[PDB]
């Protein structure tokens, strides 16, 4: 299903979480990625790169005190003109997610204010 290269940082004194798409690899094509903030089950938030290098930054304000029940959605679609986008693959960073996003979830919680990158495999979506 291929991979993604994020970065992340819980810059919690302004309540505010950066989250950076870098890029992608070995996908299976003109990607693009979408990212939604769920607060619970709520979205709350949402945002696309363009349409693999993708190096974007963007700024999330988190509406709450911690990140102990946000999490991150990341989709790569492929953008083709007159149908839906399909998801190529997918992955999701919180509390209770599979282990990828998990761990590096954990190690945003646990390092306030540090920018921390990793590659994470996607899955079906
Ligand atoms: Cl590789
Ligand atoms: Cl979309
Ligand atoms: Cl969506
Ligand atoms: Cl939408
Ligand atoms: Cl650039
Ligand atoms: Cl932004
Ligand atoms: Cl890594
Ligand atoms: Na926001
Ligand atoms: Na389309």
């Amino acid at each position: 299903r291929g991979e993604l290269l994020v970065s992340l940082c819980y810059q919690s004194t302004t309540n505010t979480l950066t989250v950076v798409v870098l890029k992608a690899r070995h996908l299976p094509s003109d990607p693009y990625v979408k990212v939604n903030l769920y607060h619970a089950k709520k979205r709350i938030s949402k945002k696309k790169t363009h349409v693999a290098v993708f190096n974007e930054l963007f700024v999330f304000d988190i509406p709450c005190e911690s990140l102990e029940e946000i999490s991150v959605e990341f989709l790569v679609l492929d953008s083709e003109r007159g149908s839906r986008n399909e998801v190529i693959g997918r992955l999701v960073l919180g509390a209770t997610a599979e282990g990828s996003g998990g761990g590096h979830w954990k190690e945003i919680c646990d390092f306030p204010r540090r920018q921390i990158a990793k590659w994470h495999m996607l899955c079906d979506g």
